[PDB]
């Protein structure tokens, strides 16, 4: 049995349109799969956009575990940016004292405009016996993002159209040194299924 | 008093924007229907244009006609982009009947986006000929994507990057003011509409 702590980025630009229906659905489809390929196993869900925050604590109760999943919006976090290293080092801190568990951090972000950190944070989890992985959600090409009860989209400070983009070499970074895996997320299975053959892996070592 | 009205529309891409409802093209297309109706004994005709612009519509007081001919507009009737305000302004001095004594109008509707020059000279040129030409500013200053139909994706550049779109207001108002029409912005009310109506009646009466 093995501990699996999502982080998920569920800052503004997840609601791109670049993977269908959108970068935080497409996201949370994978997770609640995921979550289905999980055996006697453990499970917690973490959300962050400029501060991170526990959604979901750690739990082998499955069918509470996607309905929390189902509830997730950008409007759980008001303050915006990109805290993956706070987000990693949250979930460092929600395994279970148990010793001798595989655990990984899984986390699932378009890894775009993060300051700094995610790096680090990733490097301290991994000589903790932690394997942070990253999925990469979204299209390095840009893509704006609507705006739903209006006909607008998303706007900087100065007002002009916002083009998000999937910084992978961030992702790829991150994942190096935390000891996982990268893979990118696109409209196929693909990604999901990568992640969880690297689950259970992880399970039997 | 019967005048004679010349619609310029703008078919470019940046057209399919849909920063007003159901887009800048469908919406300038149902204001154009609803022009036509508050025609009387007048005359209208239609150019459509983007690098290349041509007569969709000869002058007519078919206004039956006027309505179907307006509703096979679309982009794909101009492979060539651009913005040629001029030569759609210039092609419509050309389409009016010769008969002396008519109140003339030439209606620009567009984003007036990346007009290379020749616009204001157009314009100038049809006022020296006693026909106005107004603009109808469509879109957002601040700027819009361009879906694409089918899909979730945008109209992007050569590199790949999602094109922006804006309502040029400075470019539309220069036109109107030296070809003696009037500007005004199309948003989604019928506002633009009714102030576009107004002007052909007042120059019908005048
Ligand atoms: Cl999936
Ligand atoms: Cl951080
Ligand atoms: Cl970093
Ligand atoms: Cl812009
Ligand atoms: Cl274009
Ligand atoms: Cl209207
Ligand atoms: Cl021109
Ligand atoms: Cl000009
Ligand atoms: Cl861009
Ligand atoms: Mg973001
Ligand atoms: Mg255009």
């Amino acid at each position: 049995g093995v501990e699996v702590i999502i982080a998920l980025d569920i800052s503004n630009s997840m609601l791109a349109q670049d993977v269908q229906p959108s970068r935080l659905e497409k996201a949370k489809r994978l997770i609640s799969r995921l979550v289905d390929e999980l055996d006697n196993d453990k499970v917690g869900m973490i959300v962050f956009a400029g501060d991170a925050f526990t959604q979901l604590p750690i739990t082998s109760d499955y069918i509470s575990a996607k309905m929390f999943l189902e509830s997730i919006s950008p409007s759980l976090i008001s303050k915006q940016g990109t805290a993956i290293g706070e987000a990693i080092n949250l979930a460092t801190r929600s395994f279970t004292p148990q010793e001798g568990v595989g655990r990984a951090i899984i986390v699932i972000t378009d890894g775009e405009n993060h300051e700094g950190g995610a790096v680090e944070a990733a490097k301290a989890a991994a000589e903790k016996g932690i394997q942070v992985s990253v999925l990469g959600v979204g299209m390095p090409e840009g893509a704006p993002i609507p705006v739903e009860g209006t006909n607008d989209y998303r706007r900087d400070r100065e007002g002009n159209v916002i083009v998000t983009r999937l910084n992978e070499g961030m992702c790829q970074e991150i994942a190096k040194d935390g000891k996982g895996i990268y893979v990118r997320v696109d409209n196929s299975n693909s990604a999901q299924k990568a992640i969880s053959q690297e689950i259970s892996k992880m399970a039997k070592s």
